[PDB]
């Protein structure tokens, strides 16, 4: 809450009044320009509106608009309020209620307090979600994780198909191609070889540049997953490099690196990695770890692809990761060994941001399902504590909003559909974490910071799982749960090798779980969002110090306070620099939290002047640690 | 024949010796690198040339391989005879008696001969032809006549699968696109309006890039046909232009208009030309002539496009033209008015060299089988005549030739097939015009190789039509055949609006014909070939003047020999340059073989410095002068 709250309520003026009147409005509406009737509310949910418009006006709270950050509103005014005819059709509560809605139909009550807790910042929907829901296409989900259908001319123009055909409305899609031979590869049709993947990519690249005009957005971040023992490796790794005179300006596809253990071992015991075009080496991307590493190392014996030195690769990837911050690392193995879906096949990629980690196939798209909880909001009493309560509690519903939408969502593609549908995915997200801490004033490296994580998340997975036990106790286990580590009482952690932080009870958890089952096969999906220092700022007031005479060292410096003059230890402790915190710490806290995570998560640990020697460490070190989603993201300058 | 025959030769001794054997060498092959059997003979050809390697060996006479023209051979070497491993494994003769072959089976009198005179240089097929012909994907077809399917991205994409699908083997491709929405026309999805065609090109011309190497050839001749009333129009015809910066660099697509008269009306009577988005204005590429005059006339009167100064598109046109030689032009009203497959629908667009003229739909894709009789080789007597009746003869053949690789051909995409089989269009083509006439001495502008001209026509398309006649007396009539303008005894140049220059029965012909049917709807597409002055050269010893003493005036000048000191008028009105001929001479020869020709045929009018007034005149001269496929192209500077 800043001074220029003035846009809200001045701007709460050129807003019409009821709810029931403003979805009239929506729904009525018609293109001036074309006399079309263009709906912005499905018949289904219109009709719900009307039923109820009495309890539902008058349950919306219109005092809570003004309870928004700044750069907040903007947010929405921009890009999520329903437009009229270029004119604001929305009160921020108005989107709500009718996200509310759209997720449950006639399940008043529970709309009404899924509506209740958002309008007070508690949690809040996935964009998609937020746009959509309600809407005539409601498709709220976010991701879509694709196969590479075949390595035929039918196949790549199959898939090609959906990474349009979706993209077309949808979110961010990541696909994995680790079956397209390679460079100079054998064509048993003529005198051919194989193009390779990179100008393959050049078209996948190009439908995404022409396809967006309705995806409502030009940004076609698309990722690309492959394993690092394709044959074209290098061009891969390469694509987003600043130089490439006739190459792939592929200002919206990444390059994600789908590794298997293997591969760090070689590394590290500094040796061999052979590559392959997958033709001659195939059923490489099914199998993993043991199954994997006796498969792969016999194509070496067998003598099949192209020995290179181990080190020369992860070489020249470090290379590429510092001049352009891709490709992204996750764990092949890490991820494999640790899904609840091991039962259905091998997950091939995980996604964009390189959090979610679930099954695709030629016949299946997988879904990101998301709402993500707003963490800051249970700290409570001057200083203060956490409401654990409060979260188990709010998560349950969250983890009911989000089954829905796996039933009320539009689906793009039918493989989508297939999927979501037999698997049921969430993903529980959060939102301030560095706050949190902020807030209850500890220190990002705080022993007890490191306490405190922990703890959470050990809350959500458990809460998580507890609601969807409850709902697979009302409307049966999702419809592939048998084989299931969980459908014999393996759980995340268990699949590290760890005891719960013991929190919550989780026998009698385990126990349920096994009796009734669970209504998803996986539950959350953390911390790759925005939109789905300030804290100085009020702090500098009570010991001294200010504005004029002090318009100076961090409008200048990057918040960095390190020694600044007339400035308390307790303090520059706590307002730490990210580049200032130990990433030994963040690794740590994150393979901590790890435990208690279906999916993965994404890391961006923060180092200076990275050494291809500094890097490698942080990357073995995590590797080592059991992560899933390796280093994500490495921010130099 | 020059001084260089040693590399037929001397290269006729690093090849095997009895066709027998070569067969079997290239049947048997093996892909030494890959160890995969590669054979290079279908299963069905191949014991065909078993059964009968008696009579087969024996029937070839190697001496014929020294009858081949000098840069010819060069030709088929390079890129015709089939290879071993990197080493030619066919003589010549070789590879003509497996298109012989290819084409008919157990009919090895009709191969034996349809070898001989291959092999006397009489006729010959289109390159897919030779290529493929025999081998075990027997795809002998030149080019394939797309449509759109849909204005849908279902559509889109699933007609840029076949543009592939079929680029993959196949040949050229022209797609006709009419349909599809016009930039910022809108989406009734989203919030979006459409990106337009440009984009919508650049993926087309994109596929283009990635599709060939298989295709064996990175020449992706992709050309586009597009009605010019089309609101996407002008950024339609600048494609090509030397200028864009995040645009087509289009270098293999061309783009072709399919013009109504009465845009060549509007322009002519200065007046109005509106244009549209087809989804504003449908049914437009579906009627024309009057019926499309009254509906477009309409939608004008409705006000639904967005009227231009007709002047000014012909304008802009012209620039194109002259700056990159493109769009082409053909003349949508001229082309359906004048086909024989009116009965079916409405033929949308031509096709690349812009020639054959055959109806496609989102489930007929129609093909150009061709092979082309050489003009020539029917000069027979110290000056000359020209053999009529051989013409009629050899062009008898190569019609029942034609009519099987329909059969026998390959087919890259279902509905290649099913038009190809329901409707049986042929294209005998033609070479060596120019030739004969200087061959008979004859100079280009003789009112008299005006007359030579338009009896050859005749005499094919009457030979073709009588060939067609007859296998339709045999084996029935076409699948589709009534309805058609000759189920109902109307010819070619009945729908012109002539008599026969009568020198063959055309009584007795369209007499049978309503009594048996044809085989095929089309057959004759004239002129768009090479691989499919030297004639000065003999001429200048009888006289005088010579070498040392003259390597002179035309290594120099563009054999421009107008006023060359020592040298008769006789010749240098007899070798005239194309620039020196008259154009309306060219034009006119071009109306005049334009009546008996059932498909199209192609211009390239060839002035100095034309003007946006002089090009006009050659077109509207053309136009006006019944013309189907307009000025074709323009070659300058
Ligand atoms: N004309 C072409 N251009 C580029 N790549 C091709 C072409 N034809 C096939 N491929 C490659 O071959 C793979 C797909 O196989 P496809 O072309 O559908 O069957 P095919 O290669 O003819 N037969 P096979 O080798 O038996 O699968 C892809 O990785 C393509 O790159
Ligand atoms: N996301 C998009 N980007 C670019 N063009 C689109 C997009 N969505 C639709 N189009 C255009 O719309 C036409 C195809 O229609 P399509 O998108 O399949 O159905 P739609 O537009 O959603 N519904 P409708 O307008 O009822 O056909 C093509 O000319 C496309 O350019
Ligand atoms: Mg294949
Ligand atoms: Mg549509």
């Amino acid at each position: 809450t800043l001074a220029a709250r003035i846009a809200i309520s001045n701007l709460h003026k050129q807003t019409t009044k009821q709810f029931s009147k403003v979805v009239e409005d929506l729904y009525r509406y018609v293109n001036a320009a074309t006399g079309k009737p263009a709906p912005m509310i499905s018949d289904d949910v219109y009709n719900i509106v009307m039923e109820n418009k009495d309890k539902l006006n008058s349950a919306i709270v219109y005092d809570r608009d003004f309870q928004y950050s700044y750069f907040g509103f903007k947010t929405l005014e921009r890009s999520y309020l329903l437009r009229i005819n270029g004119q604001v059709a929305e009160r921020p509560q108005h989107l709500i209620m009718r996200v509310a809605l759209g997720i449950h139909g006639r399940d008043i009550e529970a709309a009404l307090e899924t509506y209740n807790l958002m309008s007070l910042k508690y949690f809040t929907h996935a964009s998609p979600t937020l746009f959509n829901a309600g809407t005539p296409k409601p498709q709220m989900s976010s991701c879509f994780l694709v196969a590479m259908k075949e390595d035929s001319i039918e196949g790549i123009y199959d898939t090609l198909k959906e990474c349009a055909l979706i993209s077309k409305t949808a979110g961010g899609i990541g696909l994995h191609i680790h079956n397209i031979r390679s460079t100079g590869s054998y064509i048993a049709g003529t005198n051919g070889t194989s193009n390779g993947l990179i100008p393959m990519i050049r078209v996948f690249n190009n439908t995404a540049r022409y396809v967006d005009q309705g995806g409502n957005k030009r940004p076609g971040a698309f990722a690309l997953y492959l394993e690092p023992w394709h044959a074209d490796i290098f061009d891969f790794i390469d694509i987003r490099k600043n130089h490439g005179k006739e190459e792939i300006r592929a200002r919206d596809l990444f390059p994600a690196l789908w590794i298997p253990d293997l591969f760090m071992k070689r590394v590290e015991e500094n040796g061999t990695w052979t590559l392959f075009s997958p033709t001659s080496a195939p059923g490489l991307s099914d199998c993993y770890g043991d199954e994997f590493e006796a498969l792969y190392t016999r194509y070496e014996k067998e003598g099949r692809g192209k020995t290179i030195k181990a080190q020369k690769l992860w070489y020249s990837i470090l290379e590429a990761q510092t001049e352009t911050g891709t490709p992204f690392v996750v764990y092949k193995d890490a991820c494999n060994r640790k899904s609840n879906q091991k039962n259905l096949g091998v997950i091939k990629s995980s996604n964009l941001c390189c959090e979610i980690v679930e099954y695709s196939a030629p016949d299946e798209t997988a879904v990101c399902n998301l709402a993500s909880v707003a963490l800051p909001a249970f700290i409570e009493t001057k200083t203060s504590t956490y409401n654990f309560k409060k979260l188990h509690e709010i998560a349950k519903v969250v983890t009911r909003n989000l089954n829905r939408v796996i039933d009320r969502n539009y689906y793009p593609v039918e493989e989508a559909r297939k999927s979501n549908m037999r698997h049921r995915p969430i993903a529980l997200g959060v939102q301030g974490l560095a706050d949190t801490f902020m807030l209850l004033r500890l220190p990002f490296d705080s022993e007890e910071a490191r306490l405190l994580n922990i703890q959470i998340f050990e809350t959500i997975y458990h809460a998580s799982m507890e609601a969807s036990c409850e709902l697979a106790q009302k409307d049966g286990p999702y419809e592939t749960f048998q084989g299931s580590p969980a459908s014999q009482g393996i759980l995340q952690f268990d699949m590290w090798d760890q005891k719960p932080y013991g929190m919550w009870d989780w026998d009698t958890l385990r126990k349920d779980i096994m009796k009734h089952g669970v209504r998803n096969s996986l539950t959350m999906a953390p911390m790759p969002t925005a939109s789905t220092n300030p804290y100085l700022l009020r702090d500098l007031v009570d010991l001294g110090i200010w504005d004029e005479g002090m318009k100076q060292y961090l409008i200048t410096q990057n918040g960095s306070i390190q020694g600044l003059p007339n400035v308390p230890q307790e303090l520059k402790d706590l307002y730490k620099t990210v580049w200032e915190i130990s990433q030994k710490t963040i690794i740590n806290m994150a393979a901590d939290r790890s435990v208690y995570i279906d999916q993965s998560h994404s890391l961006n640990l923060f180092l200076r002047a990275p050494t291809m020697g500094k890097l490698t460490s942080m990357h073995f070190y995590g590797w080592k640690k059991g992560l899933k989603t390796g280093m994500y993201y490495l921010r130099t300058q």
